[PDB]
């Protein structure tokens, strides 16, 4: 279904059931029916009926293998997170899907307070044994905190975070990947200067690339922070080096810009 239509099918008991799942995600991936029922203050038979219908609408996934338990689907977690944004008065209407990939779905929306914005719903974690709701939620929260810390720099203004959703400014600009520039050396230098300012604020982007820089005749913006780290966190320096190396390499291949990677890293790091 489309997200606005899905929202309109939800009654107050539906939201209560979703609240109950959300508040127990830290303890269980599949929240047991008994806990959903007791938290929602809804009888178990009724609770089960609501969860069946929510599964039919692709909002929850129910499993029975070891016990009767439920969790959100991506659609469901996004819907619930949207509901939190609406209830907090930060969003008035969800609008059209802007784009969706393996990592997120980004929707247009309108806010009386914030104007025409975007809400980005996080699909995946961006995190130990090296071999999903709490991880998508952690991605959203980390992105929100990074954007807060960087306010006043060339990033979107950030407005709210709930669940897997981050509400922020719509940037009218396209990915660098898609835009041929005639002053590539200047554009690269502006990106590197922004990286330096992030670092001064104690933030490393962690996925700097041609897909995460937006450009217009007006300037550049940098987006996409769920994988960001604080300076001091394990591997932060190598992660920063990678950001600098990757963006320089992009410019090297695309424009044959000559920029020394080691010097660029050292300049950033010294002050
Ligand atoms: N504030 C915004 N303004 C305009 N377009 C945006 C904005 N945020 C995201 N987009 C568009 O949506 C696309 C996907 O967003 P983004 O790169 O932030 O996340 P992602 O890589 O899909 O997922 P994740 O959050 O897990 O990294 C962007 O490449 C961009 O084109
Ligand atoms: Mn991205
Ligand atoms: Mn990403």
């Amino acid at each position: 279904m489309n997200i606005a239509e899905l929202y309109g099918k939800m009654g107050k008991h539906s939201w209560r059931i979703m609240d109950a799942i959300f508040k127990n995600l830290w303890d269980y991936e599949y929240v047991p029916l008994q806990l959903i029922s007791s938290h929602a203050r809804i009888g178990e038979e009724k609770a089960r009926n609501i969860l069946k219908y929510l599964s039919d609408l692709r909002v929850v996934q129910n499993r029975q293998k070891d016990y009767e338990g439920s969790t959100f689907t991506f659609i469901g977690l996004s819907l619930y997170s949207l509901h939190r944004l609406v209830r907090s008065g930060k969003v008035d209407a969800i609008g059209k899907l802007m784009g969706e990939g393996k990592e997120s779905a980004v929707f247009n929306c309108y806010s009386e307070k914030f104007g025409e914005c975007v809400v980005k719903f996080h699909k995946v974690g961006h995190t130990k044994v090296k071999e999903f709701s709490v991880l998508a939620i952690r991605s959203a929260r980390n992105e929100f905190r990074a954007l807060q810390k960087l306010q006043g720099l060339a990033v979107p203004k950030v407005y709210a975070w709930e669940g897997n959703a981050v509400l922020m400014e719509l940037i009218d600009a396209k990915e660098l990947y898609r835009v041929r520039v005639e002053n590539p050396d200047e554009v690269l230098d502006m990106i590197l200067e922004e990286v330096a300012k992030f670092y001064h604020r104690g933030i490393v982007h962690g996925d700097l690339s041609q897909y995460n820089v937006l450009v217009s005749e007006e300037g550049i913006w940098i987006i996409d922070f769920p994988q960001s780290v604080e300076v001091g966190e394990e591997g932060w320096r190598e992660i920063l080096e990678r950001d600098v190396r990757n963006i320089i390499t992009y410019f090297s291949r695309t424009y044959r810009t000559e920029k020394d990677i080691n010097s660029a890293i050292d300049r950033i790091l010294q002050e």
